């Protein structure tokens, strides 16, 4: 039913449309992880997105150590956000922080678990007071899932400590705040068993939506058939279901339209095109991304893109 320029109710918000720019690391904040002036910039330019959720950002002094990417730990970093948030709510936009764990496959110590709910806890904090809308939680086999340390075994096991760290975080800052990125398929580039599991769980949390990266392709070359997790997740997953990767504007329309996603998010053509929306709208070409600046540190291939 809905087209993607319609706005949509999660959380305690209304996004201005269906098509959100996915979370992209970029590399622009300082050596030491703190946010720049550079980058309210960049996301101000996006900010028709109807929910930009952040590049992913650090809650942890040590276990980040990506430079130039952002955390949240530290009061000077709260600080050097809120012109970045500032910018967004200016342009009329919203925007949550995606808060980042690196997690290891079958690290971390039964021990450290409480710090880490503690990390977690004050990262989230952190963020209302660097004006973010909310936070989103990444998930994936590596990742809170499945994550090497009672967390094996029973599926209630294999998910406890991402259901463990999504309580904390509602606590802190609500429901209505707190949303999830699950990565099946992995996180840089046995599932359903988990996953569909995972979401049912995080649907009884009622968390404010949940994002799911899942290829948009049926049908690739050399490629043995397997069904799409996404409408299993639809099944088990009450709020709202936003899809990720390799959307375009005619294959997500198509999944507003098949009921199983009620937004999209789009990564790479954001990184090009800051006012993608009027160009799907508009049915104007693309401006190609270019891939050698995805990671550099300075405003060229950042924010040097043209509006139309
Ligand atoms: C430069 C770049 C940075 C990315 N950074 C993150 C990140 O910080 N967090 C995350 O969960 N995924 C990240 N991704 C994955 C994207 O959010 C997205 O899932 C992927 O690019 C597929 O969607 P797309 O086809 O619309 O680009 C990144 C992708 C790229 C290309
Ligand atoms: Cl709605
Ligand atoms: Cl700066
Ligand atoms: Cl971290
Ligand atoms: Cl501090
Ligand atoms: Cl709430
Ligand atoms: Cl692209």
């Amino acid at each position: 039913m809905p087209s993607l320029f319609d706005p949509i109710r999660f959380g305690a918000f209304t996004a201005k449309n269906r098509i959100w720019m996915a979370p992209l690391t970029r590399g622009r904040a300082t050596r030491d992880h703190v946010p720049t002036e550079i980058m309210a910039e960049y996301y101000a330019q996006r900010a028709s997105a109807g929910l930009i959720i952040s590049e992913a950002t650090g809650i942890s002094q040590e276990g980040l150590g990506w430079p130039y990417a952002p955390g949240i730990w530290s009061d000077a970093q709260v600080e050097a956000w809120l012109p970045i948030t500032q910018a967004v709510h200016d342009a009329g936009g919203l925007i949550f922080a995606q808060l980042w764990h690196m997690g290891r496959m079958v690290a971390l110590r039964l021990d450290e678990i409480p710090r880490l709910l503690d990390d977690y806890e004050k990262a989230a904090r952190h963020a209302l007071k660097a004006g973010f809308d909310g936070v989103q939680i990444h998930a994936a086999n590596g990742y809170l899932i499945d994550e090497f340390i009672e967390y094996g075994g029973a599926v209630e096991n294999r998910i406890r400590l991402l259901k463990d760290v999504t309580e904390r975080v509602i606590a802190t800052i609500g429901k209505e705040r707190t949303a999830v990125r699950l990565s099946p398929y992995g996180v840089f580039n046995g599932i359903v068993q988990v996953f569909i599991p995972a979401a049912k769980m995080l649907s009884d949390l009622d968390i404010a939506f949940l994002g799911m990266r899942e290829g948009a392709v049926d049908g690739t070359f050399g490629k043995t058939d397997q069904p799409k997790l996404s409408p299993e997740i639809r099944k088990v997953f009450k709020p709202p279901l936003v899809l990720n990767q390799d959307y375009t504007f005619e294959t997500a329309q198509a999944a507003l339209d098949s009921g199983v996603a009620d937004a999209i998010s789009f990564g790479r053509p954001f990184i090009g095109n800051p006012d993608l929306p009027r160009r799907f709208f508009e049915k104007a070409p693309l401006t190609k991304d270019v891939i050698e600046t995805w990671y550099t540190q300075t405003p060229k291939g950042y924010t040097d893109y043209p509006l139309l």
